[PDB]
DNA sequence: ATTGTCTGATATTCGATTTAAGGTACA
DNA sequence: ATTGTACCTTAAATCGAATATCAGACA
């Protein structure tokens, strides 16, 4: 359960100290603090450190990723881990009981701001289906052979070396066409 | 208390249905459902605007189809927050109301005021999801070579490209510097 | 016979989803 | 050693927007 802490600037020194000020002042050793600058190498040394069950503070969100999405990518990285998150000055924690309901949110987020650079693809598709397009693979193989060797008698297995296709295959193949 | 509904989608007519046909059977009479699409058309959000009323509550079916990003979202829900008017999507399961309601609109105030904080670092100096082919050439080869006085022509028989292509490499590196 | 410049056609590439076929498991 | 049957994994293929390369035309 060890405390480890985070900064980042984009430029300024200054604004830097103030971060580092305020995570001393909780309680943060000197040398479990890792900061960056304009390489973002101390970060991925972090991400190196960690181990489950270890906790990291930060002064607030703008801080972490270099975007609103980085920034979720990161935390979503570190609760695959079984690490939790604490931002200060916000006051939130990826842990205990919010701790759930924290990173349920932050998922749809992203994945909701996703879906919309995609909305007017996935629409287009919505449309494409109700014309009728197929989707999915494209057959490959012949449903008509297949229907006339077991119209005969001939049997799953030998159809299925027959053809060199699989045997569950033509059990899908004729449930289908005898369902239609 | 009532309960509303808004739909949002830039041209088809299919996908909104979907929304409209998913709200009337999260039970919300068809006379309150308010829509849009794409010069900024927001004139349904806006008639909704008006409408609701303290503790009314409004159902959208995923959170992607509120704002035109992630600010306008949390600018709106924020807005709705503040007369009492609860936001619930159905299909991501979240309110902002009840009991974590609050936890919700706590943390989404957060991220605005950390990405608000974001825009202003940007400003001073000057999508995330990669698109499109990938860079099959290797443009440090060009560079050199026409750097070295090699013809046009001569590097694009070399590396087996068109010469055209040739001359986009050039122009790319060129408004770069 | 090549050189610049420009326009148009090809060719990938994404994310979430929708079907086709492969493959295991069991009675 | 085959037969049904039920699920679980892959394997292509969907849209439109975005990016790169190709293939020529014209002066």
């Amino acid at each position: 359960m060890r405390i480890f802490g985070y900064a980042r600037v984009s430029t300024s020194q200054q604004s830097l100290d103030i971060q580092i000020r305020a995570l001393k002042d909780a309680g943060v050793k000197a040398n479990r603090i890792f900061t960056d600058k304009a390489d973002r190498e101390g970060l991925d040394l972090l991400r190196m450190k960690v181990e489950e069950g270890d906790v990291i503070l930060v002064k607030k969100l703008d801080r972490l990723g270099r975007d609103t999405a980085d920034m979720i990518q990161l935390i979503k990285e570190f609760d695959a881990q079984g690490v939790a998150v604490r931002f200060i000055d916000d006051g939130i924690s990826t842990d205990g009981d919010m701790g759930q309901m924290v990173v349920t949110i932050l998922s749809a987020v992203a994945q909701a701001e996703r879906r919309r650079i995609l909305e007017r693809t996935n629409e287009g598709r919505q449309e494409a289906k109700l014309k009728g397009i197929k989707f999915g693979r494209r057959r490959t193989v012949d449903r008509n052979v297949v229907l006339t060797l077991h119209q005969k008698g001939t049997g799953a297995t030998e159809i299925a070396h027959q053809l060199s296709i699989a045997r569950s295959t033509v059990y899908k193949i004729l449930e289908d066409e005898r369902a239609s």
